[PDB]
């Protein structure tokens, strides 16, 4: 008779539901966290899964330490289990793929095996606004990268050039954070100039002398408040009854609006020229299939480049700034190279000029290696992923992650990977390099390769569109600071530490560097 022992099962069922309210919390915490354990190391005898790092509370995984040093995570989690290894995040399991290998595995990945826009449209959509990016399929994705490259050529840069530097020296000239007529010494915080120098940048080449102007009034608010809402917590609560999320709407409502407006007054009066990214957009702006973008949605592609570009350019503009704070050595080095390009100042800066001065591109070149904007970038699995040679398969549901960023920080990739040595790159001053065969995605040719161990643009179908118009902003920035000023550390401070819970990995704040003319007597012409 177990026909007796399944009576007590029930009798046993009976008594566990009569528990005191007591007992029965304390069992709704204690069961989950019991079978959590059991599950990981029965998990840990799959010999077709990578190694699943443990993590005590279920659910949560590894997210704490993840989220406060990834890199350290990575090396530990490396030298435990390889290049090869699964970690428990907020509720997803993350297989990460360290090494060029990684680059090749995730970048390089078939377009039915992972998908970008199922691991990111909660992150992007809510901020950029519907029907672009991330919110739309992969080839619709392609096409728009196609029509946002289509403005970012080398004719366009020789115009942007000139617009670029005018708003640096507007921003020294006005910017209380400067003066430099007024002021010949200061301090400031890189974290609140870099941001602003960048969208004052960005916007006056990108989006032009209208939307620029928005910037001097009271609508630079709404930028802030849809900068606040370009956050990782999207990731998990994307949408909350919160008051931050409201002016975050808000503002995608308001901005998105400002941009139609001026894209439906430039076709009324037929005003459609080649000055900026929004005329590209309004004369190539077509599918292959023949749907043309609306308006609502080039005001949105138009919001996700520019917050985009934003975010990476600004932190990396601080990093340039940082690392050089300490570094008079190549400030005067890089100073040299302005007096040889620029015939002493005698020369007007183009981007043809910018072309011939390698060391400062090799130093924006360093700081993207040793400070790469994002850390991590997932794919969702969509299919059952073999892992070559290996036993390993990734079954649907898993996340993979590749993060070339701790790559560049490794030593056996680049010798004493955490020293800034913008010498490491002599004669290898290009963004970036497609080391051989090409393929196209359907936004012009690129690496079909994504080995090579330095990829801040990423790669594959997914790369980076913004690198040429990167460099060039920073190429004007600091060929202007460098030019203008000198600058270092209040006493007793150093390159700060990064942030790695933000959306770049941008420097940990307040970063303060003081400032002095190179030419106090110098004035900046023009009226304020
Ligand atoms: C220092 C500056 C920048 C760096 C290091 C950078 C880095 C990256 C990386 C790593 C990716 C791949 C993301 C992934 O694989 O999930 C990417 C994609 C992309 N970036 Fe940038 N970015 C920068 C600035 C910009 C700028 C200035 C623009 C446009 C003006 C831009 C537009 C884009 C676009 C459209 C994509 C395509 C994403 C996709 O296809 O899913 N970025 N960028
Ligand atoms: O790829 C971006 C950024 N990007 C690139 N180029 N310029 N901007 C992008 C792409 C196309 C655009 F049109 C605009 C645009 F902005 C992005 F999609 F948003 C993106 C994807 C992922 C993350 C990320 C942040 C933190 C993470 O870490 C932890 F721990 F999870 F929080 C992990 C991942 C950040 N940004």
């Amino acid at each position: 008779i177990v026909g007796e022992a399944l009576e007590y099962v029930n009798i046993g069922l009976s008594h566990f539901l009569a528990l005191p309210l007591a007992q029965r919390i304390s069992l709704i915490i204690i069961i989950p966290f019991i079978y959590n354990i059991v599950w990981q190391l029965l998990y840990s005898l799959r010999k077709d899964r990578p190694p699943l790092v443990f993590y005590w509370i279920p659910w949560v995984g590894s997210a704490v330490v993840y989220g406060m040093k990834p890199y350290e995570f990575f090396e530990e989690c490396q030298k435990k289990y390889g290049d090869i290894f699964s970690f428990v995040l907020l509720g997803r399991v993350m297989t990460v793929y360290l090494g060029p290998k990684g680059h090749e595995f995730v970048f390089n990945a078939k377009l039915a095996d992972v998908s970008a826009e199922a691991a990111y449209a909660h992150l992007t959509t809510p901020v950029f606004g519907k029907g672009v990016i991330y919110d739309c399929p992969n080839s619709r994705l392609m096409e728009q990268k196609k029509f946002v490259k289509g403005a970012l050529t080398k004719e366009a840069f020789k115009s942007y050039v000139p617009l670029i530097a005018e708003e640096v020296y507007k921003y020294f000239r006005d910017s209380k954070n400067f003066r430099l007529n007024e002021r010949t010494t200061g301090t400031i915080d890189v974290m609140v100039t870099q941001p602003e120098m960048t969208i004052f940048t960005a916007s006056r080449s990108l989006l032009g002398k209208e939307m620029r102007a928005k910037l001097d009034t009271d609508f630079a608010y709404l930028y802030s408040d849809l900068d606040k809402g370009f956050t990782p917590i999207n990731f998990v609560f994307p949408n909350l009854p919160l008051e931050h999320y409201r002016k975050r709407d808000h503002a995608q409502k308001a901005i998105s609006g400002t941009y139609m407006s001026l894209i439906k007054e430039r076709r009324k009066n037929n005003d459609i020229q080649d000055r900026d990214l929004i005329d590209s957009l309004m004369k190539n702006s077509t599918y292959k299939d023949g749907v043309k973008m609306t308006d609502q949605e080039i005001a949105n592609l138009l919001i996700g480049v520019l917050m985009g570009g934003q975010h990476t350019s600004a932190a990396t503009s601080a990093w340039i700034l940082l690392h050089l704070a300490e570094r008079p050595d190549v400030q005067q080095e890089l100073y040299e190279e302005q007096m040889r390009v620029l015939d002493g100042g005698k020369k007007e800066l183009t981007y043809d000029l910018l072309q011939e001065m390698p060391l400062l591109n090799q130093t924006i070149k360093e700081t993207l290696r040793m400070h790469h904007p994002l850390h991590s970038l997932f794919r969702k699995v969509m299919k059952d992923m073999h892992v070559p040679n290996t036993s390993y398969v990734i079954p649907a549901g898993y996340h993979v992650l590749v993060s070339p960023g701790y790559t560049h920080l490794r030593d056996e990739y680049f010798p004493n990977a955490h020293q800034f040595n913008i010498h490491r790159w002599n004669n290898d001053s290009a963004s970036s390099y497609s080391v051989g065969e090409e393929v196209d995605y359907g936004f012009g040719a690129i690496s079909k390769g994504v080995s090579s161990p330095y990829l801040p643009f990423g790669g594959g179908r997914h790369r980076c569109i913004g690198e040429h118009f990167a460099y060039c902003q920073l190429g004007v920035l600091m060929s202007i600071f460098i030019r203008t000023l000198k600058w270092h550390y209040p006493e007793g401070k150093t390159v700060p530490p990064p942030d790695f819970t933000s959306m770049v990995t941008l420097p940990t704040g307040p970063a303060k560097i003081i400032w002095e003319k190179r030419n106090p007597e110098q004035k900046i012409g023009g009226r304020h």
